This record gives C-alpha cells, structure tokens and sequence, in this order.
C-alpha cells in the first residue's frame, strides 16, 4: 500500500553482509548520515594508486540506504577513483531526471523507480555522496 | 518473486526509531544474535517491580527482526514480566504450527505470514527469545 518502492533486488542487496565492516589502517575513512530518516553509513577505503581496492561499511539505515550501499560497493570495486566519480555523477544524474549513461551504471538502474519518491532520493544518494566527499 | 513476505506492517515498523538507542544504567541489558541471517539485538530495560517501564534496543538487522524487535517493544512496555512472557510463548507457538491466543498477540499477528519461511522464523524470534533470556 505505500511500501511498493521495496523490490526483490533491494531486499536482497539490503541484507548483503558481505561489505559490512571496519577496514583496519583503512587509507580513508568517511561518514554519511542522511538525518532526514535517519540514515548512516561509514566508508572504509584501500587504494592502491588511484585504484580502488577494498570498500566496506559501517553503520545502518533503511533498506533503500544499505541496498544502494552494497550496490555501490560491488561496482566501484577494481575501478578507478575517476571511473568512480563517473559512475558517481550518472547516478545523481538519474535521480534528478537529467541525462544517464546506461553503461556506466549497469546494475545501478535498478534504483531507477526511487526517484518516484523524493523523500527516498536522499536514502539512494547518502553512500554515494559519501563516496564524492571521500573521494576528493 | 521474494519480497512477498515484506508487507507495509513489518516496512513500516522495520524504519520505526522511537525504541532505537540505550538506556543508561538499564536493570537489564541482554545481548542475541541470528547467525544465519546476520541480525543482532541488544535489549535495555527499565522495570519497577515487575512491571516493564521502558525497553530499547541497540544493533540492527533485516527488515522482519527490525520490524519485530520494534511491534515487540511497543506492546510490552507497561506490562508486566509474565504478561510479557505469556505474550513471548504466544508468538513463538504462531511460529511454530501450534496453537495461539489472537487477544494476546494483537498486532503481533501482522506477522503470521512469517510462519511460512523457516529461515525467517528466526529473524521474527529473535527479539522475542532475547526478551525470554532477559527476563528469566
Ligand atoms: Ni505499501
Ligand atoms: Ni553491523
Ligand atoms: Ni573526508
Ligand atoms: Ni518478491
Ligand atoms: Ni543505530
Ligand atoms: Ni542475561
Ligand atoms: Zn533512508
Ligand atoms: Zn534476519
């Protein structure tokens, strides 16, 4: 009845363990909050040059968050923190209606339906506006 | 094709945050975890006798030991220990195929449907197993 935004790709991603946890000696660490619903997430980060090697997670928050969280983490894995950023700047751009390289995304457009909410915009974007602040 | 068991009740309480966080110097504090799943909970009480005056809870999990922990807590607070007990074996018998008491469980029966997913029976019990622990 209003919890539509739920899909089986977001149950799944959201009950992922497989990123969750401390880095320790982590090369940066960054925290998010989204406190309009109450959303945290903690990024843990190794690189090797301006390769990203191992992303985890602290923290926890709705399902929208911690599913948009793990999606982001499997993809940005092995890449570059340009080819990150990229990736990075796509997804905001889907959310705001404005123009989208499908590739670049890949999984990722499966928060396509997210924007219909905008409360939950935010929930999507918190790691990744974690990720941006981090990255830079 | 999955997300069926999660309806609007258990989304809805999985996000509540008025029972999240710790009580300081708690008359109890018990500690439970569902391994299978990855859910933890810490229960904090505040009792006067045998009445429970206020519960809390740190940790986090799925949305169904979220959303449980949470229909828990907001139906135990003012009752007594073996109100609450008496609620506790009720909820397990739902799970189990046994027989139950509607008038006890009240809301709590929002979550019969959990019955059908063994594997998620456990994230279902797993605050009302911590709250038996506690209590006795
Ligand atoms: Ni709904
Ligand atoms: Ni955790
Ligand atoms: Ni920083
Ligand atoms: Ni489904
Ligand atoms: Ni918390
Ligand atoms: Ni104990
Ligand atoms: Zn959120
Ligand atoms: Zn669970």
């Amino acid at each position: 009845g209003s919890h539509m935004i739920y899909s089986e790709f977001i149950m799944d991603y959201s009950k992922l363990k497989k990123f969750h946890g401390k880095i320790e000696n982590a090369h940066k660490v960054e925290e998010g909050k989204n406190l309009s619903c109450g959303d945290e997430v903690t990024l843990y980060f190794l690189f090797d040059g301006d390769k990203i090697v191992d992303v985890k997670f602290e923290g926890h928050g709705c399902a929208i968050s911690q599913a948009s969280t793990n999606v982001m983490i499997e993809q940005i894995i092995g890449k570059t923190k340009q080819e990150a950023l990229e990736m990075m700047k796509n997804a905001e751009n889907m959310m705001l209606g404005k123009e989208f390289d499908e590739n670049v995304l890949g999984p990722i457009i499966n928060f396509y339906d997210v924007k219909n909410y905008p409360m939950r915009v935010k929930c999507f974007l918190l790691p990744w506006k974690t990720l941006e602040i981090a990255l830079k």
